[PDB]
């Protein structure tokens, strides 16, 4: 019939309740009146104090260990005055304390998105346990500023909570390749409880950067007699994207027609340089159109003008 309570993680020797004004007893009565507890189970968690007639803690007592989930934490012993022969019926309430904040499974977390991902798409965080339940159970999200992101604490039917992360400005890791962003639980205690796991977003790479020469229009002007191999110029283009979709080709747009080569433009390096004499071939003034091209079959175009000075005269 009897109700009592006691804070958890409380030292040895702490009073539960005055069990001998509830027992009909008096206090020096009590190891008189050869009145014991049964212990079974939890109940071997008390121990009588005949001195004061009280029944007081005599071990650890946490409720995440004995309750956890469970809003009421509830231990019913049995108290017997053998004496009299009378039983009695002991409820033990236990108040949670603030002592386990939300911790992660996860120190971090990283999550691959591509730059084509569009805004609307969202990725699963990570969540915290929370061993105690109530005002001291967890409590928020908070998310770190950012300007690509978002935090969506979705909520179905279900009761609990799921953070995930909305994309609402497309990436691009021409610009930035990585980013770090927080991810705080928090938990309402005095004062507030916390942990933060890390969040690693690494931009994956598309390939939507097109190749794009140095100069629309490419201008030299070199002597006849100049001698073959000579490095007349060194084409280049651009193309920021990752490793093999950055990987630049540079060709003539007629080489597969051409006959004789009167200049070799180097597949890689794009270094362009004289093949053959340009005095006998007497050619004064070239105008050739040359290309770049990635693995994803994207082109640039360019023009080099050679201007070819005559000698002897
Ligand atoms: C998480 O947040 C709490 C405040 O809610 C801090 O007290 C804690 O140190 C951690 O930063
Ligand atoms: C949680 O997040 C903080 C940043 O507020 C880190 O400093 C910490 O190491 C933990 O990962
Ligand atoms: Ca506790
Ligand atoms: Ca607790
Ligand atoms: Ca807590
Ligand atoms: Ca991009
Ligand atoms: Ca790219
Ligand atoms: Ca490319
Ligand atoms: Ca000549």
């Amino acid at each position: 019939q009897i109700r009592y309570s006691v804070p958890e993680e409380t030292d040895k020797g702490t009073v539960v309740g005055n069990i001998s004004k509830d027992l009909g007893l008096e206090p020096r009565e009590l190891a008189e009146r050869g009145v014991r507890i049964v212990s079974r189970g939890r109940s071997q968690l008390f121990s009588l104090n005949p001195r004061g007639g009280s029944l007081v803690t005599a071990g650890r007592i946490d409720r995440e260990e004995l309750c956890a989930q469970s809003t009421p934490c509830l231990v019913n012993i049995n108290i017997l005055v053998e004496e009299k022969g009378k039983l009695f019926g002991v409820e033990i309430e236990i108040t949670d304390i603030n002592d386990n904040n939300p911790k992660f499974h996860v120190g971090d977390l990283e999550v691959k998105i591509n730059e084509i991902a569009a805004p609307g798409a969202r990725y699963p965080l990570p969540e915290a346990v929370d061993p105690d339940v109530g005002i001291n159970s967890l409590q928020s999200y908070q998310l770190s500023p950012n300007r690509h992101f978002s935090l969506h604490l979705q909520t179905g039917d279900d009761g609990t909570i799921n953070p995930e992360l909305v994309l609402e400005r497309t990436l691009d890791r021409e610009e930035e390749p990585t980013h770090h962003l927080v991810l705080t639980a928090s938990d309402g205690g005095e004062p507030r409880r916390s942990s933060t796991a890390l969040i690693q977003i690494t931009v994956l790479d598309t390939n939507d950067n097109a190749p794009v020469f140095d100069q629309p229009v490419y201008r030299v002007k070199v002597l006849e007699n100049v001698a073959p191999g000579t490095l007349l110029l060194t084409v280049r283009a651009s193309d920021p994207d990752e490793g093999v979709n950055g990987k630049v080709t540079y060709k003539f747009r007629k080489i597969n027609e051409k006959q004789s080569l009167l200049f070799h433009l180097h597949e890689n390096t794009g270094e362009m340089t004289v093949a053959k004499n340009l005095d006998y071939e007497e050619c004064s003034l070239y105008e050739m159109e040359i290309q770049a091209e990635d693995v994803g079959a994207l082109l640039g175009r360019s023009k080099v003008i050679i201007m070819v000075e005559d000698v002897n005269d």
